[PDB]
């Protein structure tokens, strides 16, 4: 499992309200964040698909 | 039909606008709600189609 | 864990090739699998997020 | 509800596979069947939510 | 065309912004406005294709 | 209302087979058609609203 | 091409966000403008293709 | 408009039957194809406007 | 690669969030920035496949 | 870069022509591949943004 999936959620800087999803290594799951639109670190997936199947 | 399905929409503590569908059991069927894009309940579908299924 | 997330995913008589997320209970995530287009039992979600939702 | 939601789903002659919601009142909701492309009868929605919101 | 295609759009109490379809029974068309994320009333439609569909 | 609006729905020569709307002077309204993917007409619109907007 | 490509885009009074294209009659092609989501006019697309289809 | 733009557009070998946009030189604009899922030359756009922004 | 390509992202001053992809030369990738809706400069694309392809 | 980003992409024994995408090394980005809807392996996206992030 990638180091980065371990990594609290990183909303940034940025304006937008947008949902993505995360791993939370704590519950287990992918869950959803809100992410302002820049700067994003690794744990952000646009689809909770591929954020399961990167860090499941 | 899961317990779940029963439970208030729950938009949560983020500030996000993020439509979604709740099952409502007095209605007899899927509303749409306004979530705000953390810390979900299970009464919370992305997908109409998912939420008249499940709890359907 | 609602009892239908045991079952095995269903593709149902149809013609259409979509994907679709079923809960693999023995892996323990939710997986995709090709989907009909009709007739669909209750583990088939259109959305990944509502998969792992409803049956994590 | 109104009466075109009592009609069966139309496939109709062409060769697309689309998912679309018809009413089922039998069952009594709103479940997906294979759209050909053209020539659709009444009971034939693109989303879900139109569905149950129109023959709910 | 039922009746409720004849209601004025409604956008309701919520705070999204989000756009949806309504027939406009006057003009003849359907035509967009903004929904504020619950309580739709029946005239709304996600999808413009379902609006003239149902009421045109 | 355009010109264009008023020739047939032209499906193409290629192989996909990807709905699109058309305005059908006759009936009045747009409806659906299975476009190729290629040499398309003007009669032939992604969105559904633009064809109403447009031809309507 | 139609006059309605002619004219400037018409954001409208609605509080909405949304992204529309427009014909910019001088630049030659379709540009991006806000919708506000009612009371939209004809140089108002939803889909990019579909601009280009019109008023090119 | 950078070179590839005067490239044809390239199908591929594969098998999927997708909507993609290609900058047509002769016309002077982006128009739709048939892109086979793999080996994407670079006159292929998912999107249109990115399509006539880059290349138009 | 385009010159284009090397620009900074650019917002412009419309007042919606929307989530589109520039290339950033600096880290050699594609990246998320918030574009406000209106006076698009070059390096702005709303697939990040189309920006990968294009300035990859 | 976690190691899966290295492997070549899989369709898999499913009958999908679903597009995804793959981190190619050998090229130093992302790629569409055709998935075959089901038993997928890690270096599979539904999302460009997301392979290019993950693997990138």
């Amino acid at each position: 499992r990638p180091d980065f999936c371990l990594e609290p959620p990183y909303t940034g800087p940025c304006k937008a309200r947008i949902i993505r999803y995360f791993y939370n290594a704590k519950a287990g799951l992918c869950q959803t964040f809100v992410y302002g639109g820049c700067r994003a670190k690794r744990n952000n997936f646009k689809s909770a698909e591929d954020c399961m199947r990167t860090c499941g």
